[PDB]
């Protein structure tokens, strides 16, 4: 219950929520792509490897998204997925569309 509520609060209180691990190039790449849209002010990155409940958090992320791996990326509570999903959305114009709908890019 407590772990789920904690994860939920991160997803619900930040428009852009990224769950990450320590020194992971795909975490770093995804976060850099998002900051390249000047999303810093509405982004929260949570390092779940530096957490005693990493496995619980990952299991819940898999319940929510189908995958336990990080990075795990949510935008306005919608599941984006991992860095590869973000790259696809970015290259194909979907990411910009999402952000436009949120007033985050003009
Ligand atoms: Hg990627």
């Amino acid at each position: 219950e407590a772990v789920k509520k904690w994860v939920n609060k991160i997803i619900e209180e930040n428009i852009i929520a990224v769950f990450a691990k320590t020194e992971c190039p795909y975490c770093i790449k995804a976060i850099s792509i998002l900051k390249g849209y000047n999303l810093n002010s509405h982004m929260h990155v949570e390092n779940i490897e530096k957490n005693p409940d990493m496995a619980n958090i990952q299991a819940y992320l898999k319940e929510l998204t189908g995958k336990s791996s990080v990075p795990r990326i949510f935008i306005n509570k919608d599941v984006v997925g991992g860095c590869d999903d973000l790259v696809k959305e970015n290259d194909e114009g979907k990411l910009k569309e999402r952000l436009q709908k949120l007033g985050l890019v003009n």
